[PDB]
């Protein structure tokens, strides 16, 4: 379920995180020009760069812990408030993470592993919900 996908995600974090991000911005190729370093790079070049591995680890950590967090893959409001008030997001709608757990749910329902991918995309609803409320347009 659930709680075992935040393990396998952990598990292998750096691999997961960069191949779920890059199904992100390969399948919203707009979203790539909010990261602009990662302009013009191909999936094994951004793979080779040590400053995608660090972001895309440090974000789906923070990720993973939300999701840990959550009760029934309701987030707490204290962690929605956090990614909103975070001075990076200060620029984003809800639609840019919509997109993410769109990519992210499409990813898990392709792959050889298991994933409980429709609570994925509950928790991403929940998550949007919450982002809503707590002032992202
Ligand atoms: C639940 C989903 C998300 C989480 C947990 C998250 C978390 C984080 C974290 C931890 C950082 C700082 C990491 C670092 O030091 O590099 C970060 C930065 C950032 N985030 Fe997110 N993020 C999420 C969704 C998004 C989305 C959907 C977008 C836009 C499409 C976005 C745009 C950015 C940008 C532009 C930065 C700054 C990167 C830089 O320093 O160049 N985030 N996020
Ligand atoms: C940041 N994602």
């Amino acid at each position: 379920g659930f709680k075992q996908d935040i393990a396998t995600i952990r598990g292998d974090l750096r691999t997961y995180a960069q191949d779920i991000f890059l199904a992100f911005l390969n399948k919203y190729p707009d979203e790539r020009r909010y990261f602009k370093n990662y302009v013009g790079k191909s999936d094994q070049e951004l793979k080779s760069m040590a400053k995608f591995g660090d972001h895309t680890e440090k974000v789906f950590n923070l990720m993973m812990e939300v999701a840990d967090r959550a009760t029934d893959s309701v987030p707490l409001a204290s962690d929605a408030n956090t990614l909103v008030q975070m001075k990076q997001h200060s620029s984003l709608t809800t639609g840019n993470f919509e997109k993410l757990f769109v990519a992210l749910v499409e990813y898990m329902r392709a792959s050889g592993q298991s994933f409980d991918s429709q609570s994925w995309d509950r928790f991403g609803k929940n998550l949007v919900s919450a982002l809503s409320s707590a002032g992202m347009k």
